[PDB]
């Protein structure tokens, strides 16, 4: 890279880093996950593996996807000026998110996405209240997949960061579809210099799957995240 900042946070993804997820989780119920696994920024893979360290999740595994890491999207060359999660490196960002559900409650979620050592680190805190004990969150009624979306990224320049708003479209057991509405902000944690983006696009992309010889629950994620525009 001719740019000396793109090559000091691209050199921080050159391969596969080791991922560790954990999440402090609360209507009133509280829980814990803890993910492992690994990312490989050069193609936008993604591969963790999370456990409910508390016992039965009280709420369902695919409404918790976007809160479980974007400094491993794979940026094109053309646009290596415009990852500014990658730029906040080491130091990291804080991710925070209000998830509105149609009918439903919302999660209010930050996070705080780091290094340590090798290890890439991500601290989650979430939220959730004025849900129905017996709607679709709480009551179990989605479906155990994911679809595929496009975000739209913006840039905050009064807050040296990032902000986005989108649409996660849940799918309900009976056919039909619970709407799970994102609003998004990202700031850098250190002082230093960071790449603020042109509006552009990250192009997203999940499997859900178990593991047959995990018996407490769970949730297995392959996916892959481009950016475009």
């Amino acid at each position: 890279h001719t740019d000396p900042m793109v090559s000091k946070g691209e050199e921080l993804f050159t391969g596969v880093v080791p991922i560790l997820v954990e999440l402090d989780g609360d209507n009133g119920h509280k829980f814990s996950v803890s993910g492992e696994g690994e990312g490989d920024a050069t193609y936008g893979k993604l591969t963790l593996k999370f456990i409910c360290t508390t016992g039965k999740l009280p709420v369902p595994w695919p409404t918790l996807v976007t809160t479980l890491v974007l400094c491993f999207s794979r940026y094109p060359d053309h646009m290596k000026q415009h990852d500014f999660f990658k730029s906040a490196m080491p130091e990291g960002y804080v991710q925070e998110r209000t998830i509105f559900f149609k009918d439903d409650g919302n999660y209010k979620t930050r996070a705080e996405v780091k290094f340590e050592g090798d290890t890439l680190v991500n601290r989650i805190e979430l939220k959730g209240i004025d849900f129905k004990e017996d709607g679709n969150i709480l009551g179990h009624k989605l479906e155990y997949n994911y679809n595929s979306h496009n975000v739209y990224i913006m840039a905050d320049k009064q807050k040296n960061g990032i902000k986005s708003n989108f649409k996660i479209r849940h799918n309900i057991e009976d056919g039909s579809v619970q709407l799970a509405d994102h609003y998004q902000q990202n700031t850098p944690i250190g002082d230093g210099p960071v790449l603020l983006p042109d509006n552009h696009y990250l192009s997203t992309q999940s499997k859900l799957s178990k593991d047959p010889n995990e018996k407490r629950d769970h949730m297995v994620l392959l996916e892959f995240v481009t950016a475009a525009g």
